[PDB]
């Protein structure tokens, strides 16, 4: 009896399905969604939700956009900001606390996020920061502390690659991985208001990973997940989402280790990009499917269920109130990963919510990314082309 299982039979015998459509194919998170939706179905009397996998976020979107243009929407759907800003040119959002929902107690580096003109379109449900995964076994073989800064973490990739014959830093050459270089590096997505892709910040960070690569200590993945190639060649470390934790730990052979960031310096860990997605309710759902929708967002915002939903995947816990739950604190007590992860998301910059930015982060700055690492494109150049496209974008 799969948890998908147990929740169509819920649903069959519900008076009121609200259907929430979400971008987790699988793994960890499905499977801690999935058990969320149970347990909240499970409290309800015959009033449920009913996930929907629309594919991974990408489909999701693709999916609204359909969903918009047939005029038919579901009760919720994960967003991230961009995709929050987007829905509001439609005015297809409900404000949360219309419904009633109290955000009280919400971390303010996610609720600000969901902020449009003062008003809260979303609530913070699967929020991400980028972490240092690292190989315990094979730094302390070769004498290498887990490197601080950005200086020490390319010595220390320059070392671990000459000592093991293999490029020991792995990246997918993605706007995610770019966006904690560019970060660390200075880099600002807007000056004075304008979206600049091709900054001097922009083209060095590019320009470190493409000389990594040159130079033999950067691994570029091109197929899967980093955890999903791990044995195959000397790993040392990646700068990937927390929300891998559970599948790297699940994949990793060697004894793995999570640390903060690398900063500029040893006086602040580095900044680490925020993903995963927030909860949002349409206007077009009915009075019954609103209300089902607000229970469901004051159970995901509830202690236990942040508690038990990040301790299963490595998602930032939304709420002061999880870090007091006793789930999390006997999680916490017995692996220092998590604190680790709650460390890094004090330190957390966030991509641009502009409209446009989910297409301009794949097809256009990614595809520079891409250009740059696989095809020896110039980064300048690569970034220069990708400015001009953003541009004739937003214009
Ligand atoms: N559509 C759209 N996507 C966006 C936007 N900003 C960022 N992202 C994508 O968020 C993914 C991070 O979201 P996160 O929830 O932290 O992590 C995901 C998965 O990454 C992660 N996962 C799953 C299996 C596994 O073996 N390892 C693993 O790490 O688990 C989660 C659920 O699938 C990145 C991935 C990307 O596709 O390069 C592009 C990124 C945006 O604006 N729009
Ligand atoms: O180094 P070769 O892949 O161009």
């Amino acid at each position: 009896m799969k948890p998908e299982d147990v929740i169509k039979e819920q649903c069959a015998r519900a008076k009121v399905v609200a259907e929430l459509w979400h971008g987790f194919t699988g793994g960890a998170p499905k499977a801690a969604l999935e058990n969320l939706v149970v347990e909240f179905n499970k409290a309800q009397q015959g009033r449920c939700v009913r996930p929907v996998p629309q594919g991974g976020y990408r489909d999701l979107s693709t999916k609204i956009k359909a969903a918009f243009a047939a005029g038919k929407v579901p009760t919720m759907a994960q967003a991230f900001e961009n995709n929050i800003a987007l829905y509001l040119e439609a005015k297809a959002l409900l404000p949360i606390e219309s419904l009633g929902v109290k955000l009280q107690g919400v971390n303010l580096t996610f609720l600000n996020a969901v902020r449009f003109g003062g008003v809260v379109y979303g609530v913070p449900f699967n929020k991400s920061i980028q972490v240092l995964y690292y190989n315990k076994d094979l730094l302390k073989k070769h004498g290498v502390p887990v490197p601080a800064t950005l200086e020490e973490f390319v010595a220390a990739a320059k070392k671990l690659s000459r000592a093991e014959g293999g490029p020991v830093y792995w990246f997918q050459p993605d706007a995610s991985t770019f966006a904690y270089f560019f970060f660390n590096l200075g880099g600002s997505y807007l000056k004075d208001g304008k979206l600049v892709l091709n900054s001097k910040e922009a083209v060095e960070a590019l320009t470190l990973l493409q000389n990594g690569v040159k130079e033999g200590w950067a691994k570029p993945i091109t197929s899967g997940y980093i955890n999903q190639n791990l044995g195959s060649g000397p790993y040392a470390f990646s700068v990937d989402t927390s929300a891998g934790y559970t599948a790297y730990l699940r994949a990793a052979k060697f004894d793995l280790g999570v640390a903060t960031l690398p900063g500029r310096t040893k006086g602040q860990p580095g900044y680490g990009l925020v993903q995963g997605t927030n909860l949002v309710v349409f206007r077009q759902a009915s009075k019954e499917e609103q209300a089902v929708a607000k229970d469901f967002l004051e159970f995901v915002l509830s202690p236990r269920a942040q508690a038990v939903f990040a301790t299963a995947t490595g998602y930032v816990p939304v709420t002061e109130g999880a870090l007091k739950d006793p789930v999390y604190q006997a999680y916490a007590a017995e692996n220092p990963d998590y604190a680790t992860i709650v460390r890094q998301s004090r330190y957390a910059k966030f991509e641009p919510a502009l409209a446009e930015w989910e297409q301009i982060r794949f097809d256009i700055l990614g595809q520079a990314i891409k250009e740059a690492i696989l095809n020896k494109a110039d980064p300048k150049a690569a970034l220069d082309r990708a400015q001009k496209l953003a541009e004739d974008l937003l214009s």
